[PDB]
């Protein structure tokens, strides 16, 4: 190619920022302009299109959010809108499309693809809930955000012995509750993915009473439920106080990680090399510590996981 | 005084123990002993007191929450129990008590020197009201938790072009929302201690987002109302999609920041002082930037106050 | 007043981005223009001079260093210099200046003001060494740097039982040295206000290891000497396994803690206030709590001094 | 086996005190006790070993450095040494040693497994320089330290135009350096596993100085080089103002990342596995996002490697 343009859609990511900086800096290395692609598909279809500049992408790897904002839209649902947004790329001589985010921001790469625009994913989320890697970009600032959550409220319930239920995100995945609550020391993790018994629950609390545990902490996907409910349901069934937290929005926001930053690098940066080479319709991703792509009619198909032998292992670990 | 003793009551705040390392350390100076008495005034009832040695504070300056523990005790309020507790510390030849905290257990040390125990109380709170003091422990600390939260959710309402409620704690006072949303820039800051209107609000909303402004902030004190609720009616009214978190307890924990941890080691240091001069049912502080005791009992009729002037200052540089 | 401009100058320091937003929206709010030069004095000698709109304050609250940057300008230390920055002054219509920064930014608020021109100086620097105020604009962030990086070599001598010697910035004051110290638990703190003898340190660290202390941070004052060297006077005349740490540069950056977002927001409204005023020549600053103003030329006049008792409290609680 | 030994030796590393409390829970969910030995291999001779109770690992999930501490052993290498070591295990009725530390430990885990003595090795470094996983516990944390200095290099440098060298650290392994500077937006990287051309640097230098960059950073493994020196060099060589920061072992301490915790509670679990599924002389980590475990002699044999691709990407990234 000579020309590309990059998106970023669904839900903020810590890392976005480092995703696109990447995006930016190989298509120099390689000769090919980028242009930024505003609101997302919203942005597209409206045309919000601006080239991108060295300079713009200077000093942003360590920002959260992403520069070039993002938006739902209905409209790219239709025929349609998929139709108007090529018009857009077209009129402004872009031949290629990077869209970095989650939520099916990659049917849209998809869609695009069909009507012969050549289109690459980026997994962009805090909850790891997309398919084609095994980690997504936001993740692991995502999970140092709820630990240091952890942390800090783990110092009042150990000095008051109470117990905490903290709510965190994961719409659908349990990826944040089982990776965080295992870091935390969670003496129970609720997830989507893994049967639970509120009864069990209850009496390992009771037991560990007795055996000189006044303090408790129990990390809740939201997915699950709300945690107002969960405590509630424990407060009452034990007579310990119990308190409340849901960090919600927190989660979204942030410098991204040394693991965020490095892999947005490396995963935005083959996103443009597969642009480049021709390929569409692709997503890359991260497994088996390897850099990987796939189709996304493939990927959108491959129902999510979480690795059961580590919700086990918390499990032994907090008996 | 040649034993002494020490106890943190009410809520938990970050940077007790370093008052509580101070208070010990200090007393060692002098040839003194330190005996430390867990659970609150519950344990000072219950005759959880033990000797204290150098190596207890050898950490433990870092640490948030309370190594001594806290917790309430409706007995201590009925005089039989301030008669038992010092039962107890005679029995241990304690022959002063250092009282850490709110919230407020100013009202015991205060009962206990009308008993004839020598008693000096220590400001530990994170929401800033306990008189005799510009600032109590754990401000500071809790201040910059609130704004490294108030920084990620800019992050997030940024790239949505969305408008967040974030409701903060200071159950009666507002000086966590005034110090926090001057600090965070947010364009709307809510305390009890100041009129707002929220046609105001809204219309200066509305007018923001004209002006260009897509997303705004508001930090909203528990003391005044429900986050979850103050957001209900922004959007309820403006059309604008609007996000609320609280933080809650969070605030409660943490590694204590600088300011509080020289605040602790001095005000713990002088409680001391103030013990071995003979002097009792005082408290410490720091008032315009100089350390003073108090009386507690007149000390304990003082309104609490926030800065007008800065609350305005929030105001004109929010518009 | 109908304009004024804005730069900051000398090392650049947490919480100035701060102090430059509230000069900017605080000028807004009075029906104010604000123009930024860059580049500190060389940038006002050059004219590199541009409206600052609503715009480029931010949100660049959290944001650590300088959007004005800043620079050393040997000439504005002479007449003709200065006439260049008036003559660009002028040619703008900036009526008045605010100038935020230490080392001597003072100093041309000061000839500025005499020349006829009204300035405002307004403490940023980390090292907490300038007059008219308590705590300067970046000292906080910097302090709680500091610890951060005490607490992680703690980690790493507890475990190893050593005894590091951590070297911090200060220039001519001891406040970093003396605060973090005092605020890390440190069982040596050198500083240039109070005097030490090295003699008294060996013992002292020999003494607590008869106690059977296995681990020891000694934190040094840049001002005082060499964190190098103190780490060899010290393993020499030992024996103990002793490792030293200039965490240097560190300490200048990164975003500024409430309290410095907060003085800067303070401190750089009261400094427009004072222009609009038709007050010139002055520094705003905090002491005792209370937001202050002093003339320029009188405060320059105060030898700077730490706090003696707080020094000696750090002595008793080792 | 009834009851295993765990261990800590070479370099301390955040994330260790996870993995002991891993070590220990693990153990107790199978009903096995574990003993403490204390200051690496030279408490291993002299004794200085004690139960590990439950309450010894309840509040360490989230602290730096090692409660076991850690110490170096000449002795250790020699037959007798080794005679002394074994003698002490026996005499605790420890029928088996988790080893968690760096490099030089494995040497002696296996020749504990040589004498009839089962050992699992521990990754436990901040520089990854271990074989048989990809990364080792401390890594990510030690990344992190780095590029929150970087982060805070950055504002100084950008504020002040100047150019800076950062000196990192990594004995022989240049994966800290690597990584971060990737991580970092490093404009150079200088690491053991790839040959650099100091006229290229101080030409990639000046032709982005002359493209309008204003600033630079510059990122050198301790491997390498001295910092001051590359400080030095290049400064005469460009004339650009250039400053020299050396973090030093600020990278060693901290509390550990979500990665490292997990990392840490995985493997360290898997460890205690081995020695009771009766298989020694082993040493495990993680490889391809996957648990695995190797011969600890073959593991030693391994030449250790960096990622040649990623250090192209960041050449690629900064042009
Ligand atoms: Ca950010
Ligand atoms: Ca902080
Ligand atoms: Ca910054
Ligand atoms: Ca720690
Ligand atoms: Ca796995």
């Amino acid at each position: 190619m000579k020309r590309i343009g990059v998106l970023t859609s669904g839900g903020d990511s810590p890392g976005m920022n480092a995703a696109i900086r990447s995006v930016v800096r190989k298509a120099i290395y390689h000769g090919v302009e980028v242009y930024g692609v505003y609101h997302g598909y919203a942005g597209l279809i409206a045309g919000n299109i601006k080239k991108l500049e060295v300079g713009d992408v200077g000093d942003i790897i360590h920002r959260g959010g992403t520069i070039l904002y993002t938006a739902r839209c209905p409209e790219f649902k239709t025929e349609e809108g998929q139709k108007k947004g090529i018009e857009q790329l077209k009129k402004h001589g872009i031949e290629g499309l990077v869209v970095i985010g989650g939520d099916g921001s990659y049917q849209g790469a998809k869609k695009l693809t069909e009507h012969g625009f050549p289109c690459v994913g980026v997994p962009g989320t805090i909850d790891n809930d997309i398919p084609g890697t095994d980690f997504t970009i936001g993740f692991d600032t995502a999970l140092n955000t709820v630990i240091d959550a952890i942390d800090k409220i783990r110092d009042t319930a150990t000095s008051h012995e109470r117990t905490y239920v903290i709510e965190v995100m994961g719409r659908h995945a349990g990826d944040i509750a089982l990776w965080s609550g295992l870091a935390g020391g969670a003496e129970t993790i609720l997830i989507p993915e893994a049967d639970y018994d509120m009864n069990d629950v209850i009496a390992r609390l009771k037991r560990g009473h007795e055996r000189g545990k006044k303090h408790s902490i129990i990390i809740v996907a939201e997915g699950v439920g709300s945690g107002v409910d969960f405590g509630r349901q424990i407060q009452e069934a034990t007579g310990f106080e119990t308190r409340v937290t849901v960090l919600g929005h927190v989660q979204r926001g942030g410098s991204p990680t040394a693991f965020d930053r490095v892999l947005a690098s490396r995963l935005g940066a083959r996103a443009v090399e597969l642009l480049l080479e021709g390929k569409g319709g692709r997503c890359v991703g991260i497994q088996n510590n390897q850099l990987v792509d796939h189709d996304i009619a493939e990927a959108l198909a491959n129902k999510h996981t979480i690795d059961q032998r580590m919700y086990a292992l918390s499990k032994e670990l907090s008996i």
